[PDB]
C-alpha cells in the first residue's frame, strides 16, 4: 500500500505514467482501437496478447513484469443511460479487483468511456465518481489521467473537494 493513500490528475499522455501499473481504456475484442488504447498498444503491444474481455471487466497482461490492467467501458451509442451506468461502475470495480490482486503501491487511470465510447456526452463527473466508488477503498496512490485544460481543473476541484 502507499503510506497516504492519495488521488492526483495529470494533464498528459499515459503512456508516459510514472505508476507501478496503467489502466487501458481497451475496446472489447483487444484490437488497437484509438486515443488511449492506441498510445497503449505503441508503448506496451505484447500485453494485447489475449486481452479481450467483455464489456463491465477487466483483464491484466503483463508486459515484461509492468502490468496492463485493460478495463472494457460501454459504448453509450449502443447501451441505454440506464444500462450502460450499470457497466461503467462494474469495470472499475473489476479495476480495484486487480489493482489490489497485483499489490502495487501506484495505478496509471483514465477516464472510462468519456471518449469515442461517450455517446457525444460530457461524462466527466458520471465516470470519475465510479472511479470512486472504486477505488475510495483500495491503498494505491491513484493518478488520474486527461487531455483538457478545463478537464484537469474539474478533476483536481472534485479530488480537493473531499479534501
Ligand atoms: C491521457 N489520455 C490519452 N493518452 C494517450 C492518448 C490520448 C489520445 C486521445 C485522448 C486522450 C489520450
Ligand atoms: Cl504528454
Ligand atoms: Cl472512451
Ligand atoms: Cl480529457
Amino acid at each position: 500500500g502507499a503510506m497516504a493513500p492519495s488521488y492526483r490528475v495529470k494533464r498528459m499522455d499515459i503512456a508516459k505514467n510514472d505508476e507501478e501499473c496503467v489502466v487501458n481504456a481497451a475496446n472489447p475484442r483487444g484490437l488497437p482501437g484509438d486515443g488511449v488504447c492506441k498510445a497503449v498498444y505503441k508503448k506496451w503491444p505484447e500485453s494485447f496478447k489475449n486481452s479481450a474481455t467483455p464489456v463491465g471487466t477487466a483483464k491484466t497482461v503483463m508486459c515484461g513484469t509492468y502490468p496492463v490492467i485493460h478495463a472494457v467501458g460501454p459504448n453509450f451509442s449502443n447501451y441505454t443511460e440506464s444500462e450502460g451506468d450499470r457497466e461503467l461502475a462494474a469495470a472499475y470495480r473489476e479495476v480495484a479487483k486487480e489493482v489490489t490482486r497485483l499489490g502495487v503501491n501506484s495505478v496509471a487511470i483514465p477516464l472510462l468511456s468519456t471518449g469515442v465510447y461517450s455517446g457525444g456526452k460530457d461524462r466527466l463527473t458520471q465516470s470519475l465518481n465510479h472511479l470512486f466508488t472504486a477505488m475510495d477503498s483500495t491503498d494505491a496512490d491513484v493518478v488520474i489521467y486527461c487531455r483538457d485544460k478545463e478537464w484537469e481543473k474539474k478533476i483536481s476541484e472534485a479530488i480537493q473537494m473531499r479534501t
